[PDB]
């Protein structure tokens, strides 16, 4: 479930952020201009340990001084079946 509060983040196929919006940048401390067409899992640091491919049913603990913020991951499809892109929703830790 997403909230009004969470940021997210959408990417291309190749999982480059095309969008972005500003509780995402304030939550990784990053402007909006250094984030666009760049690689979302590098953005978030799970270059290593997670990949697009993969993206499950589990919330993630993502490091961030800032926060902690809890991320999970979904796939866009078309009616096709073809993944055209994927969203991470980043939850404040301490929402409710
Ligand atoms: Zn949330």
């Amino acid at each position: 479930i997403t909230h009004m509060s969470d940021g997210i983040i959408a990417t291309d196929r190749r999982g480059r952020i095309r969008i972005v919006n500003d509780m995402a940048l304030k939550m990784l401390g990053m402007a909006k201009e250094d984030i666009i067409g760049y690689y979302m899992l590098s953005v978030l640091s799970l270059e290593d340990e997670f990949k697009l491919e993969e993206i499950n049913n589990d919330s993630f603990l993502l490091d961030l001084e800032g926060l902690i913020a809890r991320v999970n991951f979904s796939t866009i499809v078309q009616e096709t079946g073809f993944v055209t892109g994927y969203i991470a929703v980043l939850h404040d830790v301490t929402e409710q």
